[PDB]
Parts: C-alpha cells; sequence; structure tokens
C-alpha cells in the first residue's frame, strides 16, 4: 500500500476508517452540543478523507489491466466508492456512511476475489 | 479539491508537483555524493505521492457522471496517470517523469474542455 | 519547492490554495446549516495554512539574496501576505480572501520578473 | 481511534503497517541497487511510524482504567511493541519486523477480549 | 524524539502544545461567535492531538527499562496524561487543559531526574 | 503559533528542532552503515522541514509591525534563518546546524526582548 512496491494491501484500511464515519455520524445524531458536533465534524472529515486516500490506492496501486478487464464495472465503483465517501463526509446521516461503507463492500469482494485467482 | 465542494480545481497542481518529480530525476545524474543521492530519493517519493493526491481528486471531486459519459477513456487515463506517477517514485530516470507529465497534459485537456461546456 | 534543491516554484500553489479560501468564504454566505458552516471552517484553515506554506517556501527557497537588493519590498511583500492569509483564516468575508490574493499576485508579478533576468 | 471519542478502534490498523514494514525488509535481500534500497527504508521509516501511531492510540484512547486492572503487563506489553517497531525501522532483518507482528498480536488478543465485555 | 535515535528529547514540546490548548479554552469564554468558538475548537483538536504525540514518543523513544524500573508509576503517569489531553480536547474548560500541564509537568520532572545519569 | 490567534509562541520550537538536525549530523559521522545513512538524512530532512516551518510562524504570526521598525535586520534575519536551515538539511557537517543554531539563537535573543517589552 505504500508504492515500493512491498505488495500488502487490505480494504480493511477504506473500511475501518468509513466505519469510523459511520460511528461519528450515529453519535452526532445523540448529543446536539454545539461543541461535541463541531468536533464530530473535524474528525469525520479527516476519517472520510483518510478512507479515500486508501481506497484510492487499492485502485491505482493494487488494481491492475488484468482487474480492470475481468471487472469492467471497477474504475466506476472505486469512483462511486469515492462519491460516497465525499457524500458522508458531507453529511450526519449515518445511512451516508453506511452507504460508503457497502460500496467498499463490493470493493473488498472483488480484492478477494484477485487474491484468490 | 478541498472536498466542500468549493469547486476550485486545477491539474497545475499535479503537473507542478510532477515537474518537481522529473526535475529530481534530472538532478540525480549530475551529483553522485551518497548523500544527495538519498535526499533526492526522499524528496522525490514526497512529490510524486502529492502529484498522485491531485490527480486521484480530480478524478474523485471535479469530474462528474456527464464527464465520464463524454469522455469513456478518462476513467483508465487517470488510472495510468497515477500509475505512471508511481513508475517515477521507483525510478531515477527522467523518462518516467516526463511519461508521467504527458499523461498529466491529457488530463488536462480534457479538464479545460469541461470548463468551457 | 521540494528543497532539494529541485528548482521547480510557481506562485500559482499559493494562488490556488487562496482561490479555495476565497470560494469557501463566498460559500458560507450561502448556506447557514450549521454543519456545513462548520467543514466550511474546517476546510477554509487548512487551505489558508496550506497558501502560507507556499508563500514562505518561495520566499526562503526560491529568492535569494540578489531578488531582495532588487526589491527591497519583496520581504515586508510576503509578510503582508502570510498575514493577510491569517485574516482570511480568522473570517468568513470573501473580502478578506480577496485582499490575501491580490497579495500574492504582486508576489507573482515579481517572481515571473525574477524568471527574465 | 480519532478521539471523540467514537469508539471504533482495530489493531488490525497497526497489524497491517507491520506487514508492510516485514515485507519491506524481505524485499531488501532481494535487489541490492542502491536507489531501491533507499526507498526501501524511506517507506519502511514511513509504515513502521503509522504502526507505532496506531499502536499508541489504543493504549491512550481505547484501554482504559479497568483493562489497566484486569491486565498489569498491558502497558509494558505496548511499550515493547512501540520499541519493537522502533528496531523493525532501524532494521534491515525480517526477523525484527516478525517480532513487532508477534507483540501486536498479543495486543490484538486482549482487545478483543476487552471487547466481549 | 525522532526514532534514529538522535537522543534529542524535550517535555518542552507537548508542554508548548499544551499551553496552546490551555490558551484557546480560556479564549473560547470572551467570544461567543459561532465561527470563532468553530475555529478555536479546530485548533484545540490539533495542538491536543500535537500534544499527545510529543507526550507518546517521549515514552516510547526516550524513556527505557531502567527508568520504567526506577519509576513503576512512569507508565500509568504517561497514560493518565495522554487521557488529561483527550479530556481536554474534549472540552471548554482551561481547567482540564491546565490539569494536562500538571501531567506533563510530573513527566517533565522525571525526565530531566533521568539526564542527570 | 497555531493561527487563532492563541497568542502562546516559543522560538524553543524552532531550537529543539534544529538540535536534533545537528545531532543527527554529529551520528552521522560516526556510522557509515548505509541504511543508518538513508534513515539519517529521512529524518533530518524532516526535522530541519520542521525548524523552518517554526521559524516563519514565528515571522507571520507572532512578529508584527512594530517589531519590524524597531529591529530592520529581522526580516532578513529570519530569511537567513531559513535558509540556514536548508543549508543544514542538505549537509552532513553539523557545523551547519550549528550555524542555523546559530541563527536561531539571534531570533530567539530578539523575541524574548519584545516579550519584555
Ligand atoms: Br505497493
Ligand atoms: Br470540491
Ligand atoms: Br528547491
Ligand atoms: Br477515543
Ligand atoms: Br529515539
Ligand atoms: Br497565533
Ligand atoms: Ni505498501
Ligand atoms: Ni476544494
Ligand atoms: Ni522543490
Ligand atoms: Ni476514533
Ligand atoms: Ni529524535
Ligand atoms: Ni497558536
Amino acid at each position: 500500500h505504500c508504492d515500493l512496491p512491498c505488495g500488502v494491501f487490505d480494504p480493511a484500511q477504506a473500511r475501518i476508517e468509513a466505519e469510523s464515519v459511520k460511528a461519528v455520524q450515529e453519535k452526532m445524531a445523540g448529543n446536539d452540543d454545539p461543541h461535541f458536533q463541531t468536533r464530530a465534524t473535524v474528525i469525520k472529515e479527516q476519517r472520510a478523507e483518510l478512507a479515500k486516500h486508501h481506497v484510492s490506492v487499492l485502485w491505482s496501486d493494487y488494481f491492475k489491466p488484468p482487474h480492470f478487464e475481468k471487472y469492467p464495472e471497477l474504475h466506476q465503483l472505486v469512483n462511486d466508492t469515492l462519491k460516497a465517501l465525499s457524500a458522508a463526509k458531507g453529511s450526519k446521516d449515518p445511512a451516508t456512511g453506511q452507504k460508503a461503507l457497502d460500496y467498499i463492500a463490493q470493493i473488498d469482494k472483488i480484492f478477494w476475489e484477485t487474491k484468490k485467482a
């Protein structure tokens, strides 16, 4: 994931960050204190950006042309995932974090498929 | 490029960082001091990574589905640029820096078209 | 701008980040959602800080003593630009973003002159 | 892992970075090219520091007084893990990476036990 | 503080960042402007996290087994300090900043004792 | 130092980073192992950049126009300090770290003078 190549990649990195995004959204629903809301906004923004970086890294650094041929929809899937993450970043609705988790889950399925074969 | 959205994008950001990459490769042929070679290596890894970030952001944050219908080669183009920037990161040969610039120039051409219509 | 030296500089880097600052200020007048206001605030703080970094780097890493003899107001100009960017960071008023851009435009004019002779 | 608290933590974040460390060390044995060795060293330093951050965050933000009560050896385990990561930073021997991984595994078991309550 | 080892550490780095935390908290009592409160919250989060990094680095990179031997309460002191910093992150009350500072002062005395040998 | 303004500034931040630069230089003189040299180069580059950021921050964010009038040589002093730090960054000679420490010491003298009055 580090560009050597070192060869170690796992969508879990994108996932755990996007799970933090959703968790923050959930918490924001429970406590309207402006200072808390602000800190939640700060943290959500950071985690969502890290999730994007991880998803982008799988796409540029791990996935190769044979993968793009086998999965013609992967380019657009990655793009939509990144857009979903930016949508979650801009929203307090955990359903937006969940949508981005849903997309990452589709990438993860494909990822582990390429690991078998 | 900050994800607000703020709507301020320019592939010049990627290009300037990719220019630094090619310039650093060029300097590496000029001075065999191991300390200098190592600093050039540090700097090149960082600038190439920034270039990759700028390219990725254009793709995810600036380009939208209408652009992708109009330019069906754009997803693959962005993927190629990022892989070219990875190849430059791994190399001392300025030809690799140039190849990354050439891809960026193709993104730049598409980008300014989308600013017209 | 990486300090190798690589010799690749362009005040466009500062300018684009300062444009994002003014754009974010402009958006803040458009949408009173507190969550949106807070994200705009996060993003503006970051982009202004990047702009300040780019300006500082030009001053320390690109401009050299001959430039300072030729442009004796340049030190104070750079100081003013950075303080203008701090003032924009602290404000929602796009006039502050504009003032920072105006100073950057003066650095830009000096910069391109030094590229000629 | 972000400090809201959001309550999302997983020692897998430290693991994955430490796996990269070990993977780099192994790659260093098979390509004596000076530029490659330098890049491998640069990347290793980065990923080892990320792994440390993730371990430190678990210890400061996730683990709580009753955990330190139940596991009187946790403080020292976390300290030994961080030192094992620094030892891996300073070394090309994959045995050092592996030792860091063995420590993170001890943290991972404790972590998941604490999530059972 | 960088992990060479270079052997240059000073708890003053944590102190200065924690002093900023407390200074922000105090400033928050005197300007109820929503934008100012938001920026103060953003900056506080950043500086508290820097202070934590500096404290964590001391503990992992500077302190050694004989220090932990001589000061059996060091592990818990460092943990309490990090938690005090998180409490300051989450609060507008300068008493929380001050408590973080009082903990860093306990670390600072121990540090300087260990530099006497 | 954080741009609120919070009002907390201390040249010690620049100093401790520049002291790390010098310490690394000293160590590089003692151990010619290429892996160690590389890691030292990495670390020195990072610390020197952080020292520059701190010096630049005093200059833009702390020092004000009354200070520049009272100390007409301060602008150029800061510029030369930053250049000295970039010189140390590019060198393994600790005398270069010491020169940058010398310059910071001149800034520090002025800084504490402005704190009295
Ligand atoms: Br890779
Ligand atoms: Br945007
Ligand atoms: Br340069
Ligand atoms: Br937490
Ligand atoms: Br150390
Ligand atoms: Br300030
Ligand atoms: Ni990797
Ligand atoms: Ni933007
Ligand atoms: Ni450069
Ligand atoms: Ni978290
Ligand atoms: Ni150090
Ligand atoms: Ni401050």
